[PDB]
């Protein structure tokens, strides 16, 4: 159980990391995406 | 740690489904920046 524990640690862990980097990467395309739509 | 686990786990299967739905909408904007930059 403790073998478990430390791969659904860094499971969740490289998921948030991952996601915190689509997620920055989402506001700067949709900032481009409205800028281009405009023009 | 059995608690931990489940705490672990179910943080893991939170993110997970949100970095996979975040994911599949920055291929959809992309695609969408793609086909109005080439308009």
């Amino acid at each position: 159980i403790e073998s478990d524990l430390e791969r659904a640690e860094e499971r969740a862990e490289l998921s948030e990391g991952k996601c915190a980097e689509l997620e920055e990467e989402l506001k700067t395309v949709t900032n481009n995406l409205k800028s281009l739509e405009a023009q």
